[PDB]
């Protein structure tokens, strides 16, 4: 039983060059790129993105930071979703476990290089948001009977 | 002063060709490589290897994923038994720490890439059962005085 | 917002080659180098280096350890005193985390890479000893804006 979960790297993540790094990080379990674009943020995008936080304070500087190149990303896998919010690490990189992306990476929390879906919910509205059907691509690893019980 | 562990690079390990990673994190520490080989495991030894089981239901597949190409191996260190299975990681790679080889790599408990001993009395009887011994070497890191206190 | 720590490359660092990885871990979160000097350690200089330890039966020993070549640094960044002793690891190897300096390299107390200030206040003293003034670089990252929030 695989789930898939939306992975974005944010626009630190591009400007930095780490986006090979961060891929290969996600590979190296044998979780499956089901989809991936690059494309510009825009407001009207990252309001629905970050719906939950309408009203807040923070919102519009957390807009602006992530209004920039972004590589969108689905990654498949078992248990994916908790998985790959593991391997990022905390959302503060200070707190963040040594290991994950962000503590490896990163100082500070509006500066942590990505995003990953934090539940099964939010991650089939976050896929629906960034990716069209069609975007999606089923195919099955040739390593399958070496990753999977 | 030192200990010897028996570690056995599974066939996921193998056939992902991630052997050199894997020997690679090993020698990082200073750990020496005492013996090494590459077996196809077989029931027959499969079996013996894993007697504390003998009779559960998993065990049929046990044998059957590990039927295949293994890298034998022993490492010698300062606690290395200790050492090895907290550098494995959780036998779940679900649970492993991030850093460690089942997290970095894995999925699941049933292709998790490596064996290693889970005491002294099991890296004992495992070395027997692997290795002649004689094909265990006796030399000296050169690196030894920056190695040891 | 940023500090700065002392950080030093121990004689085994120095001898088993693995500055260059060293650094390019402090590198990877965006902290600065201000200030880098190869020496070798001597006696009198370790003696002001560990005077908080002044008349301890371990102190002889240690200062035969540290008499060698060493890395000395400066590296700046957000909260890095503690960064850097998280990243470090604990002082004994076999109980530091997978994924930081002393778990990945090393197997005991007395050989374990690397120093790391402890604290604001000895941070500011380590600095002053092992550089001058002169020394100490300033200067600012062109990615300053996709590391610090
Ligand atoms: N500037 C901020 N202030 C408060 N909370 C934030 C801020 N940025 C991100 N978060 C929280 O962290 C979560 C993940 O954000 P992101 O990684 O940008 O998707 C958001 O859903 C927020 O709950
Ligand atoms: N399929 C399984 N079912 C139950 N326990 C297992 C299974 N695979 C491994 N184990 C446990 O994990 C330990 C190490 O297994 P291995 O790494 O395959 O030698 C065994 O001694 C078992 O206790
Ligand atoms: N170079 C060393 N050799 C042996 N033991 C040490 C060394 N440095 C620190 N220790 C001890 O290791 C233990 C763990 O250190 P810490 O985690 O820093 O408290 C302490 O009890 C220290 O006294
Ligand atoms: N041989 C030792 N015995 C006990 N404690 C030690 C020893 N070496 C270092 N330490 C402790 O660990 C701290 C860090 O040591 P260092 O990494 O050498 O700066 C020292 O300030 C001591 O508190």
């Amino acid at each position: 039983h695989v789930e898939q979960t939306y992975l974005m790297i944010k626009p630190d993540g591009i400007q930095r060059q780490v986006v090979g790094e961060i891929i290969s990080r996600f590979e190296k379990r044998g979780y499956r790129i089901a989809a991936m674009k690059l494309t510009i943020a825009t407001p009207a995008i990252l309001e629905e993105h970050y719906a939950e936080h309408k009203g807040k304070p923070f919102l519009p500087g957390l807009i602006e930071k992530m209004t920039g190149p972004v590589l969108c990303m689905v990654f498949e896998g078992v248990d994916v979703i908790a998985q790959a919010r593991k391997m990022m690490g905390s959302t503060r990189p200070g707190e963040a476990a040594p290991g994950t992306i962000r503590a490896d990476f990163c100082q500070q929390a509006g500066r942590n290089l990505i995003h990953g879906s934090d539940s099964a919910e939010s991650a089939k509205r976050e896929i629906s948001l960034w990716f069209k059907p069609e975007e999606i691509q089923s195919y099955k690893l040739a390593l399958s009977d070496y990753i999977f019980e």
